[PDB]
């Protein structure tokens, strides 16, 4: 019934004790070849303050403000907002709602914003007088979770037999396509039946089976159990831990390693409870290309074609919406 999801102390990945880093890399390897999930602990981020500031924002924002920040799927006036902005709930039909923001260095003068390159957008923010300190807190949080994610990527590189900057050299403050999503899953009475899906095995869900669109995913959630992973023994429950970050690989890592580190298939159960789900999707730059390899082969060669991260991301975000629906 419960999935094997280990707790790994990732503090050595921030320092210079190389043998201690290798012992962390082995734990990452073992979890990646088993269920595909682990919890990162002793990460240094103040997650209680993150949860308090996010709750202050979700509970004070008003309908007027949501329409003013809405993405194109909800507001035809905002044609440049495909990824960044507010994703509304549909009272009586869709329960979840969220706020997505991208790299704070994507300003109006950034070269990729000037060129209108797909997947790059300038962030939108609420009024400062109505939400004092929110934008400054949220931009500082992007850089705090970016620093954690860079330490984790050093661990994945060592686990696969590569030098510690193998993935991190493609993950940079000036051009990362990474995103933060602040998701609110509400308590509702009565709960809308159209917002509850049912799986082939009978489980009630909020989001169906999928693989993630990311290199890795770095997730904080409230203490309410909800995720399941598909293993050889069927779907198993992932326990909650509101002091750590839940980590897993996305389908760009599976392509690069020839499915040695699989992107685990997972889904979200329906739970009638007020809770938070705050993912950071670790994406590389638009032109980043890592040549595919195969760790199970002596010469490390694979028969897969190289794919740029920008091409992967644009087609992956669309495929996920077509399969499981607009969020
Ligand atoms: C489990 C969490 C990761 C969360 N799921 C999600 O966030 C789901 C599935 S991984 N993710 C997505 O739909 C992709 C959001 C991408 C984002 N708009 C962006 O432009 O980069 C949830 O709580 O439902
Ligand atoms: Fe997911």
């Amino acid at each position: 019934s419960k999935a094997n999801v280990p707790k790994i102390d990732v503090s050595p990945l921030f320092g210079d004790d190389q043998a201690a880093k290798m012992r962390v890399a082995q734990q990452i390897d073992a979890a990646s070849r088993d269920t595909g999930f682990f919890y990162a602990v002793n990460h240094g981020i103040n997650v209680q303050r993150l949860s308090q500031k996010t709750k202050e924002f979700h509970m004070s924002i008003t309908p007027e403000e949501k329409w003013d920040l809405a993405i194109r799927a909800y507001n035809k006036e905002h044609q440049d907002q495909v990824r960044a902005g507010y994703y509304l709930s549909i009272p009586g039909k869709k329960a979840v709602e969220s706020f997505c923001y991208l790299n704070p260095n994507f300003t109006p003068d950034h070269p990729r914003i000037q060129a209108k390159t797909p997947t790059h957008e300038v962030n939108v923010w609420p009024d400062e007088t109505k939400h004092p300190g929110f934008q400054d807190f949220a931009e500082q949080y992007y850089w705090d979770v970016f620093g954690l994610s860079s330490a984790l990527l050093k661990g994945y590189a060592l686990a696969l037999g590569k030098e510690e900057n193998f993935f991190a050299r493609h993950f940079k403050p000036d051009d990362t396509l990474a995103s933060v999503v602040l998701i609110r899953y509400p308590y509702l009475d009565p709960y809308p039946e159209a917002a509850i899906k049912t799986a082939a095995d009978g489980t009630k869900l909020s989001f169906e089976w999928h693989e993630d669109v990311s290199l890795i995913t770095v997730l904080y959630q409230s203490n309410v159990q909800n995720l399941q992973v598909e293993t050889a023994a069927g779907y198993q429950d992932i326990e909650a831990d509101d002091t750590g970050y839940l980590i897993n690989c996305g389908s760009y890592m599976a392509h690069l390693t020839n499915n040695y580190y699989k992107a685990p298939i997972h889904r979200v159960k329906w739970v009638n409870a007020e809770r938070q789900s705050l993912p950071f999707f670790v994406n590389l730059g638009y032109d980043s290309v890592i040549d595919p390899f195969d760790p199970r082969e002596p010469n490390g060669k694979s028969d897969r074609e190289p794919l740029s991260y920008g091409d992967y991301l644009q087609n992956g975000l669309v495929s996920l919406i077509n399969k499981n629906g607009q969020t």
